[PDB]
């Protein structure tokens, strides 16, 4: 075995996905895994439909929205601006966005937004914004700072989509271009992603995986339905492109001749940035404590999980995910389109994949 992987776990992995597709849980599924930067196993299963067209075959290069995985693109963009000297992680947000110059918001720093410790709630409610344009940058900011904060800074890890929308606004301010234009040129094109778009062109729109009508409606829209940018969600991508992003991190910023970050910067992003003893919250409910870097998740890893300590990851509704084990030079990315979450459908295959890892040779 050149990649040193027990290929019977591939059969167990395919059968696990194929069982849920035959039971009606999943419509389709796809994955891709690599050892030492070389993909040795990749499969696509099932069919998809948005409820109108007939069923199309799910493919390995099928484009699909990655949801919260867009946050990793935003994190790279922020850390690039730090490498250039235009941003600092300890910068108070009120320095760039003077609307934050008020009690509570005045102590929110860029480090707090990257690590979900800025005290912001999960999201802004849109029913109270009647009369104001939620997708306007100037309007959305004033409505945010007119809403009370959940906690003060450094009080708890609270996953917030609002936090990364602000980062996309800060990126737009210090660069002179929009967040979408910056990420497209300095990340998407600089890394060589061939099937990654903030907005899918018309000629490729028929090859986008959609499992609901509201996914097809959003497919033809030119802006996020209620955010001034797409820094928290809204990126369409493929398995190979998500695999390239994970491999860029495992190689500490390089993908052969493509360089996105410095070696020392990625080492900072993969370090635990949360104060000890802080409580964790995801969607109001408590969560199990875990490491978290500069926009990168260091949990789950170790403990009862098979993933080695130091494995970094990030999930996204869809569902989707990328998992990279630096100790094993191993990477696993997957697409599991489903309208909600279920760990048996999303996180159980992690036990199957890592149980096949043999000693690298
Ligand atoms: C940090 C953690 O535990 N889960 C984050 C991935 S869940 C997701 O997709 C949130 C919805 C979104 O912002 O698109």
């Amino acid at each position: 075995s050149n990649p040193a992987f027990d290929m019977k776990q591939i059969n167990a992995l395919n059968g696990h996905y194929q069982t849920m597709i035959d039971n009606g849980d999943l419509q389709c599924a796809s994955y891709m895994m690599s050892r030492g930067g070389e993909v040795f196993a990749a499969e696509s299963l099932g069919e998809f439909t948005g409820g109108q067209k007939e069923k199309q075959t799910f493919q390995l290069d099928t484009i699909r929205e990655i949801g919260a995985l867009t946050k990793v693109f935003t994190a790279v963009a922020v850390m690039q601006l730090v490498e250039k000297g235009l941003l600092d992680l300890k910068m108070p947000v009120k320095l760039i966005l003077p609307a934050f110059d008020k009690p509570g918001f005045g102590e929110i720093k860029i480090l707090h937004l990257l690590t979900h410790t800025a005290g912001l709630s999960f999201e802004l409610d849109i029913q109270k914004a009647e009369g104001i344009d939620l997708t306007n940058e100037e309007e959305w900011i004033n409505y945010l700072v007119s809403t009370p904060l959940e906690y003060g800074v450094d009080e708890a890890w609270n996953y917030s989509r609002t936090g990364f929308v602000i980062l996309g606004i800060i990126i737009s301010k210090v660069t002179g271009v929009s967040y979408e234009q910056y990420v497209t040129k300095h990340i998407i094109e600089a890394l060589g992603l061939e099937r990654t778009y903030f907005y899918v062109p018309d000629t490729l729109k028929e090859e986008v995986c959609v499992i609901s009508e509201h996914e097809c409606v959003q497919l033809e829209k030119s802006h996020h339905p209620y955010f001034p940018n797409k820094a928290t969600s809204g990126l369409y991508s493929s398995l190979r492109d998500i695999w390239k992003l994970a491999e860029m991190f495992r190689n500490k910023g390089r993908l052969k001749d493509k360089k996105l970050l410095g070696r020392k910067t990625v080492e900072a992003m993969l370090r635990n940035q949360i104060k000890p003893g802080l409580p964790f919250y995801f969607f109001g409910a408590p969560r199990e404590e875990g490491g978290f870097g500069l926009g990168i998740n260091l949990w789950p890893a170790g403990d009862h999980y098979f993933m080695t300590e130091g494995t970094f990851s990030h999930l996204g509704m869809g569902w989707c995910g990328m998992f990279s084990d630096p100790a094993e030079d191993f990477t696993y990315v997957f697409f599991t389109p489903i309208s909600e979450f279920h760990p048996h459908a999303v996180l159980t295959p992690l036990n199957i994949v890592w149980a096949g890892i043999e000693l690298e040779h």
